């Protein structure tokens, strides 16, 4: 028969950050696994941590560090095999010194009822509409007006119907309807999301269903999966409540995350030890506890990042 719907394509990102796009029937046919419950390695190998599934005419938002937003079109993206490592993403993403790649969010098209959410170090919030992205610039664009001394560290795509929830490195957090936060342009600072008790700052952004797991993990290697049904809305503006105690064994949030069922996650220290495990194997406890070891660290050496996998669908 003559089918002649295009191919999907897996576009991927490493951990140093190498992007690489794959028809999804090579990426199904390669597919070899075998690796076990749980893994660890100090070889500083690369891996990669992001995956989506997209059409080639699809293109990849991305969000810096200063609040500027650059569109990564997935035709642009070199085509390889997992034996190749692709090309930095950072080939399409004029850095300034000390700011970062933040969000990597693929679209189809900039439809109304679709946002760009966004959350900020500070504690502040943003909600853009989709279609205030639709016209690239090589050059890049602003996405939100940031305060001196604020930075960019979470973006997401939402439908108008999700609950956002913040989190802060002393373990609080808020959780409120996305639907508070009026829209605002590109051009614009946006609104308290987080009181920030002093000295710290937000760490994650999740987007959620209105009121599945939340993974918390620590400076010092330790962290939990808590149901996502035990988060209370808790408001806009408000000093949040207790995401993770932040003990001195624990010491700050490194990052929440909202856990697929079948997600791989991957622990990272700051001296380049690497563990992988299935979500599904860490320990389910409450949000107000101090969670258990999932990585044990050694001498100076802290938990820099904890990432996450879905590479089933």
């Amino acid at each position: 028969m003559d089918l002649i719907a295009p191919e999907d394509v897996v576009v991927t990102l490493s951990h140093a950050g190498y992007a690489k796009r794959q028809p999804v029937s090579a990426y199904r046919a390669q597919r070899r696994g075998g690796r076990g419950r749980s893994a660890a390695s100090t070889k500083e190998e690369d891996f990669i941590d992001q995956l989506w599934l997209v059409n080639t005419h699809d293109t990849l938002l991305t969000f810096t560090s200063s609040g500027k937003v650059f569109w990564l079109p997935v035709h642009q993206l070199p085509e390889a095999g997992s034996n190749a490592r692709g090309r930095p993403i950072i080939n399409w993403i004029p850095l300034e010194s000390g700011e970062r790649v933040q969000a990597v969010l693929p679209v189809r098209e900039y439809a109304d009822n679709r946002y760009v959410f966004m959350a900020t170090r500070n504690g502040t919030v943003k909600k853009t509409p989709l279609s205030e992205f639709a016209f690239r610039l090589a050059r890049g664009k602003i996405a939100i007006n940031l305060d001196e001394g604020d930075a960019l560290v979470g973006v997401a795509l939402t439908d108008g119907d999700r609950d956002v929830l913040l989190f802060a490195s002393n373990g609080k957090t808020v959780r409120f309807g996305e639907s508070t936060v009026r829209s605002m342009g590109r051009t614009a600072t946006g609104v308290r999301g987080i009181r920030l008790a002093k000295g710290e700052e937000v760490v994650s952004l999740i987007v959620s269903e209105r009121a599945a797991y939340i993974l918390t993990a620590t400076e010092n290697g330790y962290g939990k999966r808590t149901p996502l049904a035990e988060y209370p809305r808790k408001g806009r503006g408000t000093q949040g409540v207790i995401g993770i105690q932040t003990t001195e064994r624990n010491g700050k949030l490194v990052r929440a995350v909202l856990l697929g069922s079948t997600d791989e996650v991957m622990l990272i220290s700051d001296g380049g030890t690497l563990v992988r495990t299935r979500g599904s194997e860490i320990s389910r406890v409450g949000r107000n506890t101090q969670g258990v070891t999932l990585i044990r660290l050694s001498k100076g050496e802290k938990l820099q990042a904890v990432e996450r996998l879905d590479a089933s669908l």
